[PDB]
Protein backbone atom coordinates (compact mmCIF):
# COMPACT_ATOMS: atom_id res chain seq x y z
CA UNK A 1 0.00 0.00 0.00
CA UNK A 2 0.95 4.00 -0.21
CA UNK A 3 2.12 5.61 3.35
CA UNK A 4 3.29 9.06 4.00
CA UNK A 5 5.87 9.95 6.73
CA UNK A 6 5.09 11.63 9.64
CA UNK A 7 7.95 13.06 10.79
CA UNK A 8 11.45 13.65 9.67
CA UNK A 9 13.83 10.40 10.33
CA UNK A 10 17.88 10.12 9.56
CA UNK A 11 19.08 7.13 8.84
CA UNK A 12 21.89 5.69 11.23
CA UNK A 13 23.12 2.42 8.80
CA UNK A 14 23.24 1.96 5.20
CA UNK A 15 20.46 0.16 4.82
CA UNK A 16 18.13 2.26 6.19
CA UNK A 17 16.16 5.13 4.16
CA UNK A 18 16.33 8.36 5.14
CA UNK A 19 13.22 10.85 4.80
CA UNK A 20 11.40 14.06 5.19
CA UNK A 21 7.56 14.37 6.41
CA UNK A 22 5.26 14.43 3.80
CA UNK A 23 7.82 12.19 1.45
CA UNK A 24 5.22 9.31 0.26
CA UNK A 25 6.30 5.51 0.25
CA UNK A 26 5.01 2.28 -1.64
CA UNK A 27 5.41 -0.87 1.28
CA UNK A 28 4.65 -4.43 0.45
CA UNK A 29 2.04 -6.22 2.45
CA UNK A 30 4.37 -8.85 3.21
CA UNK A 31 6.66 -6.15 5.54
CA UNK A 32 3.56 -6.30 7.71
CA UNK A 33 2.62 -9.83 7.40
CA UNK A 34 5.98 -11.20 8.23
CA UNK A 35 7.84 -11.38 11.54
CA UNK A 36 11.79 -12.93 12.16
CA UNK A 37 10.87 -14.28 15.64
CA UNK A 38 12.44 -16.80 18.23
CA UNK A 39 10.25 -19.27 19.85
CA UNK A 40 10.84 -19.84 23.68
CA UNK A 41 10.69 -23.09 25.34
CA UNK A 42 8.47 -22.93 28.86
CA UNK A 43 11.49 -21.66 30.33
CA UNK A 44 11.83 -19.07 28.82
CA UNK A 45 14.77 -19.94 26.63
CA UNK A 46 15.27 -19.68 22.97
CA UNK A 47 14.94 -23.01 20.80
CA UNK A 48 13.96 -21.75 17.36
CA UNK A 49 13.90 -18.83 15.17
CA UNK A 50 12.09 -18.29 11.89
CA UNK A 51 9.55 -16.38 10.03
CA UNK A 52 6.06 -16.11 11.46
CA UNK A 53 3.03 -14.63 10.57
CA UNK A 54 2.31 -11.44 12.75
CA UNK A 55 -1.01 -11.61 12.89
CA UNK A 56 -0.76 -15.00 14.35
CA UNK A 57 0.76 -13.97 17.46
CA UNK A 58 -0.96 -11.44 20.11
CA UNK A 59 1.32 -9.36 23.18
CA UNK A 60 1.49 -11.72 25.75
CA UNK B 1 8.97 -7.79 23.56
CA UNK B 2 7.11 -11.53 24.04
CA UNK B 3 4.02 -12.51 22.19
CA UNK B 4 1.76 -15.69 22.12
CA UNK B 5 0.74 -17.99 18.99
CA UNK B 6 -2.83 -17.82 18.90
CA UNK B 7 -3.02 -20.92 16.29
CA UNK B 8 -0.72 -24.07 15.35
CA UNK B 9 1.19 -23.00 12.33
CA UNK B 10 3.42 -25.49 9.58
CA UNK B 11 6.04 -23.44 7.81
CA UNK B 12 6.06 -23.77 4.29
CA UNK B 13 9.14 -23.06 3.13
CA UNK B 14 12.51 -23.62 5.53
CA UNK B 15 13.26 -19.86 6.17
CA UNK B 16 9.54 -19.83 8.44
CA UNK B 17 9.31 -21.10 12.24
CA UNK B 18 6.36 -23.98 12.57
CA UNK B 19 4.76 -23.76 16.05
CA UNK B 20 2.09 -24.53 18.01
CA UNK B 21 -0.97 -22.40 19.98
CA UNK B 22 0.13 -20.92 23.09
CA UNK B 23 4.03 -21.13 21.92
CA UNK B 24 6.07 -18.33 23.09
CA UNK B 25 7.87 -15.62 21.29
CA UNK B 26 10.51 -12.82 21.36
CA UNK B 27 10.43 -10.49 18.58
CA UNK B 28 12.94 -7.24 19.11
CA UNK B 29 11.43 -3.81 18.27
CA UNK B 30 14.54 -4.33 15.83
CA UNK B 31 12.54 -6.60 13.63
CA UNK B 32 8.89 -5.33 13.45
CA UNK B 33 9.34 -1.71 13.79
CA UNK B 34 11.09 -1.47 10.89
CA UNK B 35 9.55 -2.13 7.31
CA UNK B 36 11.09 -2.07 3.89
CA UNK B 37 10.28 0.46 1.68
CA UNK B 38 10.44 1.95 -1.56
CA UNK B 39 10.44 6.06 -1.48
CA UNK B 40 8.40 7.71 -4.30
CA UNK B 41 8.27 10.95 -6.24
CA UNK B 42 5.99 13.51 -7.30
CA UNK B 43 4.88 11.59 -10.33
CA UNK B 44 4.59 7.86 -8.27
CA UNK B 45 8.19 6.28 -9.33
CA UNK B 46 10.48 4.86 -7.27
CA UNK B 47 13.58 6.67 -6.61
CA UNK B 48 15.30 5.27 -3.12
CA UNK B 49 14.77 1.45 -1.30
CA UNK B 50 15.70 1.03 2.62
CA UNK B 51 14.70 0.14 6.19
CA UNK B 52 12.21 2.84 7.43
CA UNK B 53 10.64 2.66 10.99
CA UNK B 54 6.80 1.91 10.38
CA UNK B 55 5.64 4.29 13.07
CA UNK B 56 6.77 7.06 10.83
CA UNK B 57 4.33 6.18 8.20
CA UNK B 58 0.54 6.68 7.69
CA UNK B 59 -1.29 5.07 5.20
CA UNK B 60 -1.91 7.09 2.19
CA UNK B 61 -5.93 8.50 2.37
CL1 LIG C 1 4.45 -4.87 11.26
CL1 LIG D 1 9.13 -14.17 4.32
CL1 LIG E 1 16.58 -12.17 10.17
CL1 LIG F 1 7.26 1.00 -6.13
NA1 LIG G 1 13.93 10.62 14.34
NA1 LIG H 1 9.30 -11.07 4.29
NA1 LIG I 1 -4.29 -11.47 15.15
NA1 LIG J 1 3.39 -2.10 22.19
NA1 LIG K 1 -5.12 -23.99 16.05
NA1 LIG L 1 -0.35 -23.27 8.47
NA1 LIG M 1 8.18 -16.00 4.48
NA1 LIG N 1 12.62 -23.14 10.07
NA1 LIG O 1 10.06 -5.81 9.89
NA1 LIG P 1 9.82 -0.96 -5.45
NA1 LIG Q 1 6.50 17.57 -8.86
NA1 LIG R 1 1.94 1.40 16.20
Amino acid sequence: PKYVGLWDFKSRTDEELSFRAGDVFHVARKEEQWWWATLLDEAGGAVAQGYVPHNYLAER
